[PDB]
């Protein structure tokens, strides 16, 4: 054993493992098995376990296998053990976190020692068979029981099961197992995510009798219309032959026997030597099947049980079976006849405290906040998952694409390895044993080969077993550009909708023309999309846009679900997010693990409503008065859903209603709207729908919104001037400043400076900082890209900005003149700021102060058509008011971004200040609300048509700082007021990803605003 | 109501600033009722003897998007050449203006202006920074035709061997012009990213003469 080396022997995948199969739990009742309730015969091994670590294999003591050692502690198991603190996860992304070496790993290689003293019941001895189940453990191991070796296991996500049968005794018995953390298997897990170890999911024994289901499959056909189906159920025993032996398979609806089959063994003849005596194929008929998808996850159970002709029950196993067809036809992805629109997501097993452990709990937690954000699919990004997760997918209703435990990232080239004829075994294995495990969930709709490893040979070869073994479903696989000789469906990642990236071999073609391409036919959805990291998801709507007009465009897996942030401690035990080189880990990807829509303990980002939005399952139309409403569901009826309408002017409604839904999959309603009460002030008249479920669902509350949109209807224009003022402001002239005064209220411009440096309303400042223009913003994720310090990116935005120097541009007063009116103070000014002599923006402005109290500010900016374009163009000043609620009439209530709005509604929003910032791990320009026509902060009031964003933090502290936990509240308000703001971009995230319509190029900008007290 | 839409005015009012005077207007056109666009100007003349026009206009939002906002005006001047520094030498607007090229154009008046046998709006050029003819120049950011054609006179005209020369000049200086479209000829073919929808639009004009 430590002579052998099989960790570092890609060749040696594992020792004495028994085959893979479908969940097995060995009922030995019919009805324990038909209900799913729990099985004597399935015992977890779940609990508290005895656990040592150790430097390297080689430092594991003999001892250890005979005696506990006194060193080790009581852990909880399953457990990543750089959770419980025993070494350091290492997050990294391409690069391996090991050496390149293959086969070899490092000799100091961490050990994980982990121990379990149990009880064997002597019943279990007696008769049939003892398996051990491991269904993770990460990444290599060997195993010993009462201190005799039984074997060795690799692939971190898929079980490894052995047969204990000869090694337990009665009573008291322990295992050992040696958990090494890097492995032969290591190059084959290179995805990226945190680098952690253990034995990470459930461990059980399973009893079996001696004559056994050893493995079984269940496949469903159809006729045109799907009216009648034939449920076919191939069933394979272990033990001896016997004339008496039958296998029933029954299928049950509920309660109530659908349909019912028994034969003995023995199949039809297969070759020239017969058939397999130890198998038979049970067929039965199902007249007009309910039919299974996310829309309406009918299920039926089937239970197969292994018995004499007698009647005597040998054992019973079982699974949900989803009646549902999957093929691709003409181009088109079918799900039961019907072409699939992919509202998929990519989804890690990750959480905050546990690591890579998984629960029930968080899974049911993602499922709803994945449905109730409209999406219908998931991606099991980049390896097998728990195995609940399948059971909970088939129940709630979601496409599954079940991906290999294959990633190759960091090789060079990628296919370095899946090229190599010498790594077919292992990665044979890493596929084969998924297939055999989860082929019979319906929920699994699609095949994938894995994760970034290039497109090899190997793949080729593995693309063809699955087509072989498993007719139902398609195949995928991304490597080597998307759409090679291994895949039924182009799906690259991060392929933009209309911009070609030509890349030399593996270009990313736009994917509206990736479609047309000379001789190509396959349907095209996204592996990977929409990279949701920082303040992302910009763009978004345009893929939604042309996934719905192009019918061979099915959609996409967003990247991604959850942020793979960890929890850490500071001195006074308090805890925060950490991410990449927190653990002193090195050499690190830093704040790449975090791409979620969700933080990593599920509360939303800001972008999860875009998503929802665009995801949306209603399409509306509005022509005058009637509102058209499509349906986007293939298979349901809106039967749990009604249009709830609200006319608004400037966020004050008129009327209201409701009308339910009675839409037919695909279908349109036509809703007529009553006659509208005439507006009698100036403004603009908002329709909004919405589209909502009165009754609760297996995965939603009720009264939960599942759609809604937005149309201007009337406008009235004001044409009513402001009543004349009595006061005049008076100018009060210095030689470094000019003061205005009226009634309380003060203005005060510092003529060496050129900004209104301070206002008072009675005698106290409202200023902390002067109100100056402001060019640049805390850089997004997107802004920064694969842009460090030591390794220079010149195109990303950030240095774009930087070499231009942006953020070091100070402001040249070029003009400040102050003339008194009739009724008015006017303030006229000039700025330029330059870098070197070049000038980069010229600002020029005018305040003009009326009787009224109200000050008018215009802009005017030039931007050199040779700097690159700025981040934004507006305002910025530190207010000393810092209020309770900030409340405006704007898109909200949500963060919104120029290229990501479509899901902020107009209204009037009132919100906590803090819900005005987004705390993104890494902070960055944040909260931005566009088409604000009027903002209100404690006695401030601004109107125009700006953009902003205010908190308690500059953009300077939220660009200097670099995790969140860090920012400390600075003493009163920032206050961001922007007439444009660039795109946020998130095509990618180490690109420029800003389309070139988000992008500030007009060259010439104006906006104004009105600044009074009210 | 685009085409008899009146002009009701809503302020007028003037000031002497340090070194020059200031016109502030403000408009709105008006039909059965409806506000279509408001109309909000400063005038700036200084010592130099240059008026500053900045334009702000609001379109109502459920009106349709209007073919241009600008500026117009019949110059009592007829002179022989016009020389602008933009986009040119020939027609072009602003979804027809690739292959135009930005530089300093010399053409005499009559090529400023296109003989479609039907008449119509026409002769623009877009992206303008300077423009001369005769003792006046204008200066900014617009796009601008310029004939002894009136859009009047055009549109009332039905074949352009029935036109006549009014007296002076017709100018039409727009900050912004519509799409000419022409994907078909038979149904609205303006694509969106050239239909005049932003619901406010600014403009700034320097009047001087040389
Ligand atoms: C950084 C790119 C060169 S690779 C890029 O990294 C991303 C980071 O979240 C994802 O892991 C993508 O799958 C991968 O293509
Ligand atoms: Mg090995
Ligand atoms: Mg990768
Ligand atoms: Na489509
Ligand atoms: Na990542
Ligand atoms: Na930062």
């Amino acid at each position: 054993v430590l002579q052998r080396r099989d960790w570092e022997n890609p060749g040696v995948t594992q020792l004495n493992r028994l085959a893979a199969h479908p969940p097995f739990a060995s009922w030995r009742n019919s009805e324990e098995a038909r209900t799913d309730r729990p099985s004597q015969q399935l015992r977890s091994l779940n609990g508290e376990w005895r656990f040592a670590w150790f430097p390297a294999p080689e430092a594991v003591p003999e001892s250890w296998l005979e005696c506990d050692l006194p060193e080790a502690d009581t852990v909880v198991v399953p457990s990543n053990w750089q959770m419980h603190g025993y070494d350091a996860p290492i997050y990294t992304n391409v690069t391996y976190p090991i050496t390149v070496n293959p086969p070899f790993v490092p000799t100091e290689n961490p050990t994980g020692c982990y121990s379990l003293t149990f009880n064997v019941d002597e019943s279990w001895l007696q008769e049939g068979q003892t398996r051990i189940i491991f269904d993770g453990v990460n990444s290599a191991f060997h195993l010993w029981c009462n201190g005799r070796w039984v074997g060795y296991g690799q692939d971190s996500r898929l079980p490894s099961e052995f047969d204990l049968s000869a090694f337990l005794r009665a009573g008291e018995n322990r295992l050992a197992v040696m958990v090494l953390r890097w492995s032969d298997g290591s190059y084959l897990e290179d995805q990226d995510m945190w680098r952690m170890s253990g034995i990470f999911r459930d461990v059980s024994l399973l009893h079996k009798p001696t004559t056994q289901i050893s493995d079984f499959h269940v496949a469903t056909r159809f006729n045109d219309d799907f009216s009648r189906a034939v449920l076919e159920a191939e069933v394979q025993m272990c033990g001896e032959l016997r004339d008496y032996l039958r296998v029933t398979v029954s299928l049950w609806q509920g309660e109530t026997q659908v349909a019912s089959g028994t034969a003995p063994f023995g199949g039809e003849i297969i070759d020239e030597r017969g058939g397999y005596a130890d198998r038979v194929t049970l067929r039965l008929n199902v007249e007009n099947p309910k039919l299974w998808s996310a829309e309406i996850p009918n299920l039926y159970r089937a239970v197969v049980e292994l018995h004499t002709a007698d009647g005597t029950l040998i054992e019973a196993e079982a699974c949900d079976v989803g009646f549902r067809e999957v093929r691709i036809e003409n181009g088109l992805l079918l799900l039961n006849g019907k072409p699939l629109l992919i509202r998929g997501v990519n989804r890690h097993e990750h959480h905050p405290l546990h690591g890579q452990v998984m629960d029930e709990q968080t899974m049911v937690q993602d499922i709803l906040l994945m449905k109730q954000n409209n999406f219908n699919a998931v991606r099991c990004s980049h390896y097998p998952n728990h195995p609940l997760w399948y059971t909970l997918c088939d129940r709630y209703g979601l496409y599954v694409v079940d991906e290999a435990n294959i990633e190759t990232h960091g090789m060079v080239p990628m296919n370095r390895l899946t090229d190599d004829p010498r790594w077919l075994p292992a990665m044979s294995e890493r596929v084969t044993r998924m297939v055999q495990r989860d082929r019979n969930h319906p929920s699994v709709i699609i095949w994938s080969l894995g994760n970034e490893s290039g497109h090899g040979a190997n793949h080729d070869a593995l693309y063809r077993w699955i087509k072989s073994v498993d007719p139902s479903r398609p195949v995928q696989y991304e490597g080597g550009g998307a759409d090679t000789t291994a895949t039924d469906i182009i799906c690259p990642m991060y392929a933009r909708v209309d911009e070609d990236q030509p890349f030399p071999a593996v270009p990313k073609w736009s994917i509206k023309k990736w479609l047309s391409l000379p001789g190509e036919t396959r349907p095209l959805i996204l592996c990977e999309y929409a990279h949701a990291m920082g303040n992302s998801l910009g763009g978004f709507a345009k893929y939604w846009q042309a996934f719905r007009q192009y019918p061979r465009l099915q959609g996409g897996f967003v990247w991604d679900w959850v942020d793979q942030s960890l929890i850490k401690y500071d001195e006074n035990g308090n805890p925060w997010s950490a991410y990449g080189g927190d653990f002193g880990d090195t050499p690190n990807d830093r704040q790449f693990c975090m791409n979620g829509l969700v933080f990593a303990d599920r509360t939303p980002h800001p972008a999860l409503t875009e998503a929802k939005h665009q995801q949306q399952f209603f399409q509306f139309r509005l022509s005058g008065q009637t509102i058209e409403v499509t349906s986007e569901y293939l298979f349901r009826h809106s039967d749990n859903e009604l249009l709830h309408w609200m006319v608004a002017l400037d966020g004050k409604p008129l009327a209201s209603g409701e009308v339910p839904l009675d839409v037919a999959p695909q279908g349109k309603q036509l809703i007529e709207l009553p006659e509208l009460p005439q507006p009698e002030s100036a403004g603009q008249l908002w329709l909004t729908v919405r589209v909502v479920q009165p009754n609760a669902t297996a995965w939603s509350e009720a009264g939960h919104i599942s759609a809604w949109q937005q149309w201007r209807l009337a406008e009235n224009l004001s044409v009513t001037l402001p009543a004349a003022s009595h006061a005049i402001p008076h100018l009060t002239t210095s030689e470094m400043d000019f003061c205005i005064e009226l009634g309380n209220k003060r203005w005060q411009f510092n003529r060496q400076s050129g900004f209104l440096s301070q206002m008072w309303i009675g005698d106290k400042k409202q200023l902390l900082t002067p109100l100056r223009d402001q060019f640049t913003r805390a850089p997004l994720d997107n802004d920064i890209g694969v842009d460090e310090a030591t390794r220079i990116d010149p195109n990303a935005w950030v240095e774009r900005w930087k070499a231009a120097g942006h953020y070091q541009a100070e402001a040249a007063l070029l003009q400040c003149t102050a003339d008194t009116l009739a009724d008015a103070v006017l303030i006229t000014t000039a700025h330029a700021w330059q870098h070197q002599g070049k000038t980069l923006f010229i600002s020029r402005k005018t305040y003009r102060i009326d009787g009224s109290g109200q000050m008018a500010i215009t802009v005017d900016v030039e931007v050199a058509s040779d700097t690159p374009h700025p981040a934004r163009i507006g305002l910025n000043c530190q207010l000393a008011q810092v209020a309770e609620r900030v409340n405006w009439l704007g898109l909200g209530p949500q963060e919104n971004y120029p290229d990501r709005l479509t899901a902020a509604c107009f209204d009037r929003w009132d919100l906590p200040l803090s819900d005005m910032y987004t705390p993104y791990v890494f902070p960055s320009e944040n909260g931005l609300r566009c088409g604000t026509r009027e903002l209100n902060y404690g006695p401030h009031q601004w109107r125009g048509d700006f953009q902003f964003n205010i908190s308690r933090y500059s953009q300077q502290q939220l660009m200097e700082t670099s995790h969140r936990h860090l920012l400390h509240a600075e003493e009163g308000t920032w206050l961001n007021i922007d007439g444009f703001h660039m795109g946020i971009g998130g095509d990618d995230s180490w690109s420029p990803s800003v389309s070139a319509e988000f992008q500030l190029s007009a060259g010439r900008y104006h906006y104004q605003l009105v600044w009074c007290q009210k």
